[PDB]
């Protein structure tokens, strides 16, 4: 009964020894308080989470209270789970074939992966034929949480027949939410979304259940059709050009009976991520995640120092950290670990000699790493859950990049909300998933480099850095504190890679000076509670989207209703809300659906279109008072580094090869920083051009963005020039009497003979663009050393002078006359 006093009574292995204090303490915590149906323990990692689960299970199975089950979220931790329970004396089953009658019967502890349990054609049963369970624990709550959303999820590849039957039943109504993304989606390109929007989802979704119906013998329909079968009207549906995704907003988890209806539930998490994610994606109330229970005398764990050398010098970019960490080094004594957001950046990794894996054999070369392999850097794509690297197998971790999610939803949702709160806590939560895998016990100690412009402008970034956890925020501080001062020696004649060297030597060779400087800095970290606010936005969102799945959609309007009313919303994500409530009335009332949907989208333009009612505002700005545009943007910014992290941001996205998407992103942000005015047509008002400038009354910059082609190619294509007239067609329709540059961002100068353009039109080659890219960088530069909030507008005048970024020479100087073939 006493989970304590259950220790004792166990056969357990001779080399293990007495419970931990905070091991016994949470044991005793939850004994004398839960001995509430649902809790969270938050607690450090190598604290012993598989010890301290068997242990609660085993007691809860000791009182005739079964089933008890233990969920991992993968098969690598089924394994390490089944082998320390062998190691302590505690019986344990796993799920071959079928369920196992001890497990039924109540004898041991069934340990099984999460996607055993949550999948459409489960064992375990669904809706009333859901077989009961008593006390249900899940290890690592957050890699559990992504398993059970992507167990829900559709996912339909272009080789399939499926995606080309939906794409011949959707061109229509995704021709409409733009026009140059959907020439991207008949071409297959994977950067390439459009969603589907609700008024064509529920009007076809007969259609749409016979074809999925008619493909459920593939592995990507058969075990997620039956939980999305008879609720199809509350999916939505997102193409690209590599897959098509239909998600449910959020996860059928009132089916799962064995998981619904338990009768004890208890969730085990990482102590610096965020538990506010909980409130959709396993449905909880905002009371259990709000007191969780956590060891009272609990401090920081482990030895991080998070070094971020683009803070250190103008040469410590990302592309000298990867030239200098990842070809072989026979000599190294530790593993050199490399977390990058995708296999593109791959390339740069492995073309030193780094060995670059692939989803199935990450386990193989960690198991190598830890056999002591430590000649080879190892780089890991995208994957930072469930990986493990004590000690020796890894002291330098490497972070490359702003991480991004594989999810066509979540790619939509930055899209459509870049600086909204959800997108900026899921980044946080990737940044501090990846950064606390390094690290695992309470005496291991690494170094994390921290590199990529973006990742840094996650980092300093005001609205971001809230976000942060206390402990990885002090971290960070102390990484800035270093950081400056080590700029302090390179500007004493230091070299800077020498000094990194050094400081890496400081911390890997265990010197008592960082040891004192470590335990002086870390004890101001105060264990932060979740944020209510953000609690009760979610608790509202889930109530709502419960209200409206239960077909009272009332009382879900009224619910968003008296989220916007009582100002829980940002005031620059009303629109979204606007739009939930648009789609909430849709069936109910369509007068005023369509009137809340041309609201959601005048509020904000990058939301879907309705085909009528909607009017092309044009795009006007003042010609003078540039200068004191472009003090105000500045003046938005505390201090230089913040402005030259974001700067670094905007300007290492303008080159070739970058996604199409974060292209155009760049180039609108450098609108804004340049003192103009910009919008995306193709993006906002679905028709036209992909950037446009407003740079004075009379005068603008039109481009056609193509950054995604390669720089070898030497013709440009029929249909790009399909596409440039057709903005140039546009532009002339709705901004009449207005001068304007048309540029096509292109490499290739010559143009194929079955190609031409209608209108006068000069093209952005690589070195334009470079130059360009210059330009902006040594503009923005020159602020160095200058007060921020005290900006002479005669000083900013001469910097555009001095720099070319007027008017004339952004429409001369920046461009190159193509020729025709
Ligand atoms: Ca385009
Ligand atoms: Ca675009
Ligand atoms: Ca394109």
């Amino acid at each position: 009964v006493d989970p304590v006093a259950l220790y004792e009574t166990l056969d357990r292995a001779t080399d293990k020894g007495p419970l931990r204090p905070a091991q016994e303490a949470v044991l005793g915590d939850w004994f004398k308080n839960y001995g509430k149906r649902d809790v969270i323990i938050k607690l450090h990692t190598g604290q012993g989470k598989t010890l301290i689960g068997l242990l609660i299970l085993q007691s809860r199975l000791n009182d005739n209270r079964r089933p008890c089950v233990y969920l991992c979220p993968d098969n690598f931790l089924i394994e390490q789970t089944c082998e320390q329970a062998s190691q302590f004396g505690i019986k344990v089953s796993t799920v071959e074939d079928d369920l196992p009658d001890d497990f039924l019967a109540g004898k041991s502890i069934l340990v099984t992966s999460v996607q055993k349990l949550f999948n459409g054609l489960t064992k375990f049963g669904l809706h009333r034929q859901s077989i009961e369970i008593d006390t249900i624990l899940m290890d690592d709550a957050h890699a559990c949480s992504d398993r059970i959303r992507d167990a829900c999820k559709i996912k339909i590849p272009k080789d399939e027949p499926a995606y080309h039957a939906l794409f011949k039943l959707f061109s229509t109504e995704l021709e409409l939410q733009g026009v140059g993304t959907f020439a991207d989606l008949e071409n297959g390109k994977r950067d390439a979304l459009l969603p589907v929007p609700y008024w064509a989802w529920m009007a076809k979704e007969g259609e749409v259940a016979a074809i999925l119906s008619a493909a459920a013998d593939k592995k990507s329909i058969k075990f997620t059709w039956p939980l999305l079968k008879d609720r199809l009207r509350l999916c939505q549906c997102i193409f690209s050009g590599a897959a098509l995704e239909i998600e449910p907003h959020i996860a059928p988890l009132e089916d799962f009976g064995s998981y619904a209806r338990a009768k004890h539930r208890i969730f085990m998490s990482a102590t610096v991520t965020d538990d506010s994610f909980l409130v959709k994606g396993l449905q909880l109330s905002p009371d259990t995640i709000s007191n969780p229970l956590t060891y009272a005398k609990e401090t920081w764990s482990g030895e991080k120092m998070v070094l971020i050398p683009s803070m250190m010098h103008e040469d410590l970019d990302r592309a000298k950290i990867v030239a200098w960490l990842a070809p072989v080094n026979p000599k190294l004594k530790f593993g050199i670990v490399a977390l990058v957001p995708s296999f593109a950046r791959n390339k740069d990794w492995g073309a030193y000699g780094a060995k670059t894996v692939d989803k199935d054999s990450v386990s193989e070369a960690v198991s190598d790493l830890k056999k002591g392999q430590y000649g080879t850097p190892l780089v890991l794509a995208n994957r930072y859950d469930g990986i493990d690297l004590p000690d020796n197998t890894c002291r330098v971790l490497v972070f490359d990049s702003r991480p991004f999610s594989e999810n066509l939803t979540d790619l939509y949702q930055e899209h459509c909300r870049p600086e909204s709160e959800a997108t900026l806590m899921r980044t946080i939560r990737s940044i501090e998933q990846g950064m606390g895998r390094s690290v695992r016990g309470e005496k291991d100690y690494s170094v994390v480099v921290a590199i990529g412009a973006d990742l840094v402008r996650t980092l300093r970034d005001v609205s971001s850095r809230r976000y942060l956890s206390s402990q990885m925020a002090t971290q960070i501080e102390i990484g800035l504190e270093i950081a400056e001062m080590a700029r302090e020696e390179i500007a004493a004649g230091k070299e800077p890679l020498a000094a990194l060297v050094g400081l890496i030597n400081q911390c890997l060779k265990r010197d008592d000076g960082w040891k004192d400087f470590y335990a002086d800095q870390m004890k101001k970290v105060a264990p932060k509670g979740a944020n209510k606010e953000i609690l009760e936005l979610y608790s509202r969102e889930l109530a709502a989207e419960q209200a409206y799945a239960a077909g009272d959609y009332n009382r879900a309007e009224q619910t968003i209703q008296k989220l916007l009313d009582d100002g829980l919303a940002h005031p620059d994500d009303r629109g979204w809300y606007l739009q939930e409530r648009a789609r909430y009335l849709h069936d109910g009332n369509r007068v005023e659906a369509q009137k809340l949907q041309v609201a959601a989208h005048r509020n904000n333009k990058l939301l879907l279109k309705p085909p009528t009612g909607v009017t092309v505002t044009k795009l006007t700005i003042v010609s003078q008072g540039r200068t004191e545009r472009i003090a105000n943007w500045v003046n938005k910014f505390e201090s230089y580094a913040d402005l030259d992290a974001t700067v670094s941001d905007i300007l290492g996205r303008l080159v070739f090869g970058t996604k199409a998407e974060k292209f155009e992103s760049a180039l609108n942000e450098l609108a804004f920083a340049l003192g103009f005015a910009g919008e995306r047509p193709d993006a906002e008002w679905k028709e036209g051009p992909d950037n446009l400038w407003a740079l004075n009354d009379i005068q603008y910059l039109l481009f056609e963005c193509k950054s995604e082609v390669d720089t070898t190619r030497s013709e440009i294509h029929k249909r790009e020039t399909e596409q440039m007239n057709r903005s140039a067609a546009w532009f002339d329709k709705h901004y009449l009497g207005m001068k304007v540059k048309r540029l096509i961002v292109h490499p290739a100068n010559k143009i194929q003979s079955a190609a031409a353009f209608t209108h006068e039109v000069d093209g952005m080659l690589d070195s334009n663009l470079k130059a360009f890219v210059r330009s902006a960088r040594a503009f923005f530069k020159s602020f160095e050393n200058q007060n921020l909030k005290d900006l002479s507008v005669l000083h900013i005048q001469g910097l555009i002078d001095a720099h070319h970024l007027s008017v004339d020479n952004l429409i001369n100087r920046y461009c190159s006359k193509l020729k025709n073939v």
